[PDB]
RNA sequence: CCCCCCCCCCCCCCCCCCCCCCCCCCCCCCCCCCCCCCCCCCCCCCCCCCCCCCCCCCCCCCCCCCCCCC
């Protein structure tokens, strides 16, 4: 009889935030550097000479990487992009002086990266004997693609401190980005890496023109080999801050006993308008937190205590917890899933229903000791 | 219920590489060969010189038969395949042969060679070489693109490993061609079209486009219906996994009803879905070295790809696949069952549809 | 013929609200083997054979309807 008694207020608190016929137009007076896409030669130059020799200061490395993103997106197509982000920030074509001209950089600091690099050739032609490969040389056309697979490394990081992201920066890349760190090993990855995390934290609108350069690359039909690592970084950032939804489906599929705790079915209703707001929004659902979008936290797991309780408990048993500082409400609760996760994780079972053999071949399996 | 806890997180990936409205411009400066289809018989004449004598140099060997595509393909139809495979490259119609980026010394060098050659053999033949043996027989080009077609295939793979298999196959494949010019340096010319699919990464989706080109005509030459077989035996690149794992259905092995790998089983099915979400080029995406590829990638599934592995080494396929094993345990079990499946011989007379009179006169 | 009674409605009480709480935070490139396909045999046809053929107009009876009351 008592039916009737429900609000849906997750759908209402998403629905609030479309009825918003008006647009925020803030960074009023803000101006950001766009190279035209003519320029692409001498900014991937620009680019590899930071990598090439070990610089004084890597302040403005960032920018230059988001130089090439701009000559690789469009002339002026990238005003269009940052203009519907939200920002109403003004470009600046970045000229020639043979030099670059980059708005916001310092010409003495631009002067500086290529004489310290024309230094090192010079050092280095001596001793090679006159004999530099191509693939060694700050001309290399896949230079900007390394310098901005250190940023695609730092973006996946964004989501915790600028310290966190340098250790998973400098760690994977040591890996990933093995052989490029070969032919330029004066690479500097933790400052290369804090330039990109200054500049994303700054220049907010740039989070969404590395998603655009992302999504565009990810299009293209024919990739460097460089370009798809970027794509593969970028795709291993989609589950960004929402690493407690994913785990919840691990949950799921693990068949934890304690998401059957009473407490934990109180708050099925809930976390289930949780799930079912990812749906409404759909893929970009997944890069909102990445984004900054203020938009993001709907999808926050507070309203459900019992059950992150339970989703960490499971993950802490299977030993994919690591260092989650994820705050525990219900500890009972989390040590239950945990042991259960535990024994689970040991044991060895056969679904002899989910294959569908004969009873011929269901006979023959019985036979394996 | 607790059902409405799911994330279609790999259809969303793929999702969000579709809404990029805007298109990046990528090679802006570069510049690249083409030949018009008005050159045919003169790129014809060079392909069958680098096969004819043995050469000093095999560089541009690669760039030779690339020309001849362009030909093949068109005078300038070529610049809209490059401009639409995402590389912004503008191209150079070669003169008279001058072709940009090959040096003019290095083409006189591979006629010079090969006149000489011919002088030597015609001397020694009587003034005898039939059609079939000279740098001028129409199949040449199609011989360079063979060999190039076995490094295509082995793109995967190291530099090194690619050229062991060219190798080996060439000389089976390549059998009647090697007859007819045994100065064919297969081990320079595979370099050479190493270095090139390496370097102009536009070029892999142009030798797609004269694949798919070629495959699709009504009359093909004998050596162009090689080339397509060879194109195709590379259709699943770096898919290796995807296609085993069907194996490992078809055995039935029962490591795949393993609790461990149970829990998988909605990753694994996302990603043979995605694979019908991309349709036929979804294969090929390996080969072209699209961004977009790694998607079909079976980490999210470590136990999945233990028992698959198991499998495909207890049938003996696994052979040189260095593919990282993350469960040792399941790998063994699923090894131990595919062995002894290998071996056991069973009719299922349910499958057949026999009269109990045969199925009857079957057990004699 | 039908129809034939009775008949306004309303009328109390009553403000609402008042707690608590940012979210997030782990890990992680992918790839990696083998492999040309084909290959046998094979003209088809071959006979017989016009169908049709009988008989047979149908029709043929009877019958206005309506008719009370209100």
């Amino acid at each position: 009889s008592l039916q009737g008694i429900h609000l849906s207020d997750l759908s209402y608190k998403h629905a609030i935030l479309k009825e918003s016929q008006y647009t925020i137009k803030r960074d009023v007076g803000t101006t950001t550097a766009v190279t035209p896409s003519s320029l692409q030669q001498e900014i991937t130059l620009l680019c590899g000479e930071i990598l090439y020799a070990k610089h004084a200061d890597y302040k403005y490395a960032a920018e230059i990487g988001i130089q090439y993103i701009s000559t690789a997106l469009g002339s002026e197509r990238v005003q269009q992009i940052l203009r519907n982000s939200g920002s109403e920030v003004q470009v600046v074509l970045t000229r020639t002086y043979q030099m670059l001209d980059i708005h916001g950089v310092e010409k003495s600091w631009v002067e500086e990266i290529d004489k310290e690099a024309r230094k090192t050739m010079a050092t280095l032609l001596k001793e090679s004997s006159g004999n530099i490969p191509q693939n060694q040389r700050p001309s290399a056309p896949d230079t900007p693609i390394i310098l901005l697979c250190v940023g695609a490394l730092i973006f996946t990081k964004l989501a915790s401190t600028i310290e966190v992201g340098l250790e998973t920066t400098v760690r994977r890349a040591n890996r990933v980005l093995s052989d490029a760190l070969k032919r330029y090993p004066r690479m500097d990855i933790p400052k290369i890496a804090r330039s990109f995390y200054d500049l994303f934290e700054q220049k907010v609108y740039h989070r969404s023109l590395f998603i655009e350069y992302g999504k565009a690359l990810g299009s293209s039909s024919t990739g460097s080999k460089a370009e798809s690592l970027f794509v593969n970084i970028f795709m291993q950032a989609y589950g960004a801050g929402q690493t407690m939804l994913r785990w919840g489906v691990i949950a799921r599929s693990s068949n934890n006993i304690m998401l059957g705790h009473v407490s934990v079915q109180a708050e099925l209703k809930q976390v289930t308008e949780v799930y079912d707001l990812v749906r409404e929004m759909g893929p970009e659902s997944g890069l909102l937190h990445l984004r900054q979008s203020p938009k993001a936290g709907l999808l926050s797991l507070a309203n459900c205590p019992n059950f992150a309780s339970v989703v960490l408990g499971n993950a802490s048993g299977l030993g994919i917890i690591g260092m989650y500082r994820g705050r525990v409400p219900n500890t009972e609760l989390f040590s239950a899933a945990e042991s259960y996760a535990k024994s689970l994780k040991e044991s060895n079972k056969i679904n002899f229903s989910s294959l569908g053999l004969t009873d011929e071949e269901k006979e023959a399996a019985e036979h394996f000791l």
